[PDB]
């Protein structure tokens, strides 16, 4: 029996086999219920959808991301993702294949427990583990020794890692991910006049911000530039025909990440948190981690940020220091890249927790077997 | 026992078998009482002709329809049209077999409570189900995605339908038909020197709306054509001999439809509120109701509408959206087509009012089944 | 050189000038001929007498209206009524003063061209303003709320005007005027055993019901009263020098107007034609048309109408309303004061239709300039 | 001279002068355009009404408000509504008068530069200032810690404020009010058969709201209170003069503000929006925005409101948290008290936008000084 | 001319008069600004609010402990505490007493260099003393013989000394006080649910710790015993309202203290380092040593410690020594105590740095003087 690697992350579940390089389920994870009255005898209406068809029947559902912030908020309904996974979109029984499933950094226990409660008592799987949703981004870039930085709707980590001993004290869990950037960017797109308000709406916003948002690299001259038109305006056309042209409002959408004080938090952006990482390393190991700050998730496939990022660090670290950014090209999937790359080596086979295990300790065995 | 289907609108009571898609009784709803005196030992000339009866006795009878704008004023009359059309058209007995009535949406609620009474005490059938009138045309068409323009006579309704999943917030009901529409035409033909006033001749008036009237493809530029004589003219032969030729108030009855300022109705055309109970749809939804304007009821068979609606929708539709009006030339009787086949249904035959139900819980029940 | 105005009714043609409250011309619009053989060389024998010339010698000629039911049926006559009321009561050049013609509402367009087609090739009239004959009896009454109700010789219609904005779509055309009710007098007449058949017959019927004739404020209350001899019948006295007793068929003539089933028409009384016109109406709008019911017309001026109308009304109007019929003494020539004051208006002197305007543009201007 | 407040809101428009306490001029903001044929040539007929007389001589016009949803969607009428209540209401030159504008929160850029552009290029006003319209709430209420729900006939926003510094991140406008109300309510009779149409009507449908819709203090259970009958019903006389008895639909009228999945809008009620807005505050700032939940507009005027909404919250509040309800009486002015209060103070003095620094900048400087 | 005491720690600075045993002024040493849009015109918002001000205001606030690690970090903050002490909580002229400051040993000496030139140079003051923030706590506790142990929010360290001789080859300092112990309970706190990220939250995170956390006896005893669980778990209750059981961390907030292997740190807990400081004094000196371990500071105000530091170092200490720990009640103030011990004696009263002094010999005076 092969292994089974789900990402299963806050925004869209990547999900696959081993082995390869490449997840064979990309949907986003949300599950859609009805709201309209319903008047049609021969149909079949089905009661709540779950994934792409919950995402291209939009008009008619009230679409309920289970995952709020990392952390699992609705558990009813994300056994209805994994159950769609598993069985609707890779038909694998899972009483058949081991399972690796991930989980951000400083998230509540309840969480990880229940998860494993669930893929036990529920999907009955041989074995499973949890690793670090940003430690198989270094296991995926192939790398022993680099700072990851993940994002993406959702939480955002700092995880430094030496050689291969993560230091469990600098991880600088913050969630300002693409969740808050689309709140904000249909909040910014009224000052204009288009007005999104629900959650059919507000995956079109979320589809502007990826097809349209970009980074700046000198936001207080970017401004100044949008003063007088340019090559900022770009339009796009909804779903129903009318078209928007954005200028100003493409650089502030994704530039909250380098100043969180326009949403209303407080701690600083995604660049000096980790500058404070680093600065929580010994002075043996800042030396070095300066050096490949390995980025992860989607939000950061930004045509900005990877080429922002080493200015803004640049402008915090010693003059001597080399900085160095690592911005894969497939950064979007690294992650289940690294799944799927420790799911296969050999080294690892003792790591599952077998049934016997969690039926012998109960739930509470993965906080020491992981 | 097999289900009954009469879509019993303002004008021709249609009226036949489940499973099949011809209506057996198509004959106009309307209650003649004498009003000369009848001298005649043997002519036994009872008190109330109905029906097709009275419509050939137009001379000596004073037609009324007891259907007035969709809701019912008129109940002793509507009751012994119901019972004609059972005993002496259909030739059934009541007692044996399912009812499947027709409503147009938003009528008020006492008008369905007495509708399923007098179906509950006067013919005591088994099962009634009454439905939109605007759902059993997509069910005749055999759609799930369209936006209903069912226009009979009486009523005017755009229903949009996404999937199977009507939206009760977005319909407009507008309230003028081909009733509306012979009574303009009957007024604008004294601008020529035709003079009807009676109903027997309001009947004439709408059998020459019905034959000689068209919808201009160009309302502006027509009457700038028809000024200089031209094959514009035509000539219907009244049956007392002498011949008419309305010339230019021919593309003037139907005009009323797209502007509605003509008879002082405020609203707008029915190529605008078409596009307003869109623009109160989901963003999601406009693209793919943009393209099926399925077409209803006997007003919507004007010669040249299916072109004009479409010109005027794309005359204010987003430019990159795709039109189309599903006209199917069998309109006119698509409401009971579509009821035909929802009584026929396998699914459908647990949606009946039983009687047992409305003798338990009295005549509300209908407000909550259907 | 003042302007000119006649009223050219069905039955008394009132021509007079702009600015008095008197017309100077009142003689009924009756041409007749000669049908006798007449042998006196001597004698100065006329070839066709008009107006009050032929209604003083009836036993002779044989009378025709040329207006019959409003519209102008004979045109040969109606000009030669034209010209004698041009040349020998007012004895006025036509070249030299504007005219100012009346009409009914709801009248063939034929009319309109033809009256001005003779105005400007037969009298060179330098400028014809032909106005409604409702909107004349509200200026005459100083108003600008009312519903006019205008009848005689054959013509009936009431048009609601809320502030000079004469609403197009509830005006209610009939044919129930004097000239149907002295029809319907000499027909009932034949009844107790006089006869009148011929016109000059005709002429006396409508002489008796002039002076004769009231309206019943209680129809069944008055047919059970003289039903037993009263204090009812009337001794009228012919040229002739019979006399008559018009007992009970004296209030029953003017019973047509609100029960126009005696001659079989079908249309409601001009009681209820009134509410259908108001309730063709805005809601804003009837509160304060019920309160002015403004009268025109000589048929209007049967000694019990101003106050059975009223009745009638308030029968089927909602009970908290005012109902203020405005019947002034001097109604029987409303029309005509309208229309010399609003021809003697400051900014009415461009509303006319001046000569050149028909020069270059055709007799077709009147349906755009009125 | 002394400084002018127009709480231009998109129902009536509350201006007045500052210092004091009670606006001068309250009228409705409606453009009236009579659509009839207006044949009087006697009248000096105002082709376009406008404010209480466009709302007095309603039978007549076609109302049509220049605010849709709080944006200004027609200019070219709402300056002739500012012209009209500068000169024909206040009598001042607005050229010796400071002007206070309000404006709801989250509104297009665009909405805010041509306001200002047409108060400088339009009526060259020495000095004008746009403000939130709930920050003036809390100037009227007092306080300077407090959570407005200003809604008013168009737009509903709650912008919490902790100690005069508000928190942009947490206002969750929407466009749920009194416009949105009336509408759902002229849907919501053609239950029982008074069918409203026209904006004469839509007016008499918000004057029905505005005296006998009140709030239920328990929805589920006044429904079923309402089954057998009660004193819920209550009658309204129309200014036709018929009456209407609505029972059940007065509290489902206002209960759209606590399940807006009756218009079909998802976002969660306005009980709802407040929670939420108060949740995105932070820890040791709940504790005192759960005590001063200040309301303000027109909406909030209903009698059930300020106990349905202390429910709804406490019943998603913490158990031992104090939930007050600021409701003033004056409640429906408080906005345009608000505004007087402010421009009577001599900090804000010093915070006009002088006609020179627009001239200098152009209208883009509100944007920063605002 | 009295003695003026102001023990400046990086908590809560705690002022106050000589001579007395109680410090009138202590409130957490926290200059805040607001970060948020201030909205008002009459509100005298100050800019930087300082000291318990800052902390009843705290939601607006972005919270800026002045003093990190027993260092002074900032300076332009520090000075406006001062400020508030001398003046806003003291009311004294600082030109009117001598200032008795302190300094934890082993810190740069700019700091102590810069701060009597701001007590010269800023506040003029007539003679200022900065002593050893232990030697105070002996004086305090009336003995001059004992291995003093000051911990408080900041810096720990151990001063020995044998009789009045200080011993400064053993003052083993280290820095893992209560601020270290309050940013590791708001990071374990996240492995339950509630996530404190603000500093507002932070705040209310060591108020958590204030009263809610103890030392264990048998660390892993008690751990053993919290997976069964008993009656460890309190309800904290935020000032949201809401209420958290901290039920296992708890115990693990103050065992970083004797294993700091938590924060990643390297260095011996506390029950160590005071073992290493006597280990580095003389044979003749610690069998003495062992009996005095005056504590002092905050964060040794646990239920815990004493009973636990004394078992620690029983199991370190020699059989036959004598282990003692002196934990007088109001070891919160003893510093402060000291200090006014100590500035109310005559042989001290030649110790101060006059202003004469600072002048004649520069800001490096107290490198010798102290
Ligand atoms: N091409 C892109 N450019 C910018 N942002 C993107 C792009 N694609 C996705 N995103 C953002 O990143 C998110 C996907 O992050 P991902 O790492 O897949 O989440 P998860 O960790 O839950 O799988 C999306 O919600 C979207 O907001
Ligand atoms: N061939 C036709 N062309 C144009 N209009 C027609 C034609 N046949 C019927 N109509 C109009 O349609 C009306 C009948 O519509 P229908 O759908 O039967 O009404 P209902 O829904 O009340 O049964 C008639 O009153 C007539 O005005
Ligand atoms: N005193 C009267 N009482 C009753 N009816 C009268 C009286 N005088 C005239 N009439 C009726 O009024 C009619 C005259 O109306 P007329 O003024 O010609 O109408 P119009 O204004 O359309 O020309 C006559 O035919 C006659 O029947
Ligand atoms: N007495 C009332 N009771 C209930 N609702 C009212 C009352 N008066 C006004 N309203 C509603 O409030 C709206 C007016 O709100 P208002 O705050 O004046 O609007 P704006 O903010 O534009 O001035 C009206 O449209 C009406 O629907
Ligand atoms: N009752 C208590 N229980 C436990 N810890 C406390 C208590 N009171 C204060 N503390 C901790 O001690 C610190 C105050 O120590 P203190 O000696 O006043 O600091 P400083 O040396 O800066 O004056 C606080 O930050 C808090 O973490
Ligand atoms: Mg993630
Ligand atoms: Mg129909
Ligand atoms: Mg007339
Ligand atoms: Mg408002
Ligand atoms: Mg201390």
């Amino acid at each position: 029996t092969t292994a089974l690697v789900c990402d299963n992350g806050s925004g869209l579940v990547k999900a696959g086999f081993a082995g390869d390089d490449a997840p064979r389920a990309v949907f986003p994870s949300i599950v859609g219920r009805p709201r309209h009255q319903g008047v049609m005898v021969g149909m079949g209406q089905k009661d709540s959808y779950v994934g792409d068809e919950a995402q291209s029947k939009r008009g008619i559902l009230t679409l309920k991301y289970p995952i709020e912030h990392g952390i699992i908020t609705n558990w009813d309904d994300m056994e209805k993702i994994w159950h769609h996974t598993f069985y609707n979109e890779l038909r694998v029984a899972p009483e058949e294949h081991p399972t690796l499933l991930t989980e951000a950094p400083l998230n509540p226990k309840a969480n990880r427990e229940k998860m494993t409660q669930i893929m036990f008592e529920t999907f009955n799987v041989p074995a499973m583990y949890v690793a670090i949703q940003a430690v198989l981004s270094l296991y995926a870039s192939g790398r022993t020794t680099g700072i990851v930085l993940d994002s993406g709707d959702g939480v955002t980590h700092n995880v430094p890692i030496y050689e291969g001993y993560a230091l469990p004290h600098a991880i600088m869990r913050l969630d300002l991910a693409g969740r808050d950037l689309t709140d904000y960017l249909m909040k910014i797109l009224t000052e204009r006049g288009y007005s999104f308000v629900t959650t059919a709406e507000r995956e079109i916003v979320r589809d502007i911000k990826e097809k349209l948002c970009y980074v700046a690299l000198d936001f207080e001259n970017e401004m100044a530039t949008a003063a007088s038109s340019s090559s900022l305006e770009k339009s796009y056309e909804l779903p129903d025909g009318q078209v928007i042209t954005i200028g100003n409002e493409r650089f502030r959408c994704p530039e909250t990440l380098f100043q969180p004080s326009f949403i209303g938090m407080e701690s600083a952006g995604i660049h000096e948190t980790t500058y404070n990482s680093i600065m929580k390393c010994d002075i043996d190991i800042r030396k070095d981690l300066y050096a490949n700050n390995v980025m992860s998730g989607g939000t950061t496939m930004y045509p900005g940020i990877a080429d922002r990022m080493q200015k803004e660090i640049t402008a915090l670290a010693p003059s001597t220091m080399k900085i160095k950014i690592i911005a894969p090209p497939e950064r979007k999937y690294s992650v289940w890249i690294g799944g799927s790359i420790l799911a296969s080596l050999s080294t690892f086979q003792q790591m599952w927790i077998t049934k016997q295990e969690y039926d012998e300790a109960g739930p509470s065995i993965v906080h020491r077997k992981c």
